[PDB]
């Protein structure tokens, strides 16, 4: 739990913020076929250290690939807010490398674009090397 | 001036500062290009922190100033291009690219960043930038 955590900062206060929180909970399913139901047809996803994926088919394939070697065991959201149809989440994802069994608390700032309650864009910003060295698994 | 990302929101409001706090942050982003820690620190409260998230945090105004000064001895911020800015609950979020030049190696890199700023009574109580450090290091041939 970060020293720098802000009162309503951690509350989801709009429908879009609430759907993003629900999506963060669904991520622990590690199930890309289930998670793709949250995305619009016109959509994209990027873990920013890695190449982007555009459209539902490429996004589902990208997520499925990540889930073959890592489990999202928990998502803890410290701050959530929104302006202009974008939702921002400052969080830690607890990521477990399946090959090694090691876990790591990865600090993430992510952004979600939503239209009519569906994700039109999801980008997470973080440092990939610190995750790789912690769990003994390169990902690039 | 940087190419607009394919994923950038077309809603004009998404890229504009719409609140007093967001306007402070946009001015602060312009000030980054002066590469002067003493100029930047005037925007910070005494109860404050800074962290480039791949690197250790600094707490308090003096430690923040010294960390900023130390970063500016090794890199220059030549431009900042903000694509999205938004805010809730006293926090401002900026999705942007910082054009970062490594002074020892004379190479530059367009670093994709999502950053968060906490403001209290118009002063920065926290500033954390999230990005991948390794891709910057490899682009400019500067380990750390
Ligand atoms: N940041 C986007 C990638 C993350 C992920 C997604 C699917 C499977 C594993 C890991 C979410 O935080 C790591
Ligand atoms: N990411 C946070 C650190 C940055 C910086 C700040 C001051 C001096 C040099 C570099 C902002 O983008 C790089
Ligand atoms: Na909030
Ligand atoms: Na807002
Ligand atoms: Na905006």
């Amino acid at each position: 739990q970060p020293r720098w955590a802000s009162s309503a900062a951690g509350a989801a206060s709009t429908p879009d913020e609430k759907i993003v929180l629900e999506f963060m909970d669904a991520l622990t399913s590690n199930d890309a076929a289930k998670l793709i139901e949250y995305f619009a047809e016109d959509t994209m996803f990027q873990a920013m250290p890695l190449p982007p994926a555009y459209g539902r088919d490429a996004v589902e394939q990208t997520l499925a690939g990540l889930f073959t070697v890592m489990s999202i065991d928990a998502v803890e959201t410290f701050h959530i807010g929104s302006s202009n149809g974008l939702v921002y989440t400052e969080r830690v994802d607890v990521l477990r490398a399946l090959p090694t069994g090691k876990s790591y608390n990865l600090s993430i700032l992510g952004v979600f674009q939503l239209t009519e309650g569906k994700i039109t864009g999801w980008r997470d910003y973080f440092d990939l090397r610190e995750f790789e060295e912690a769990v003994d698994l390169p990902l690039r």
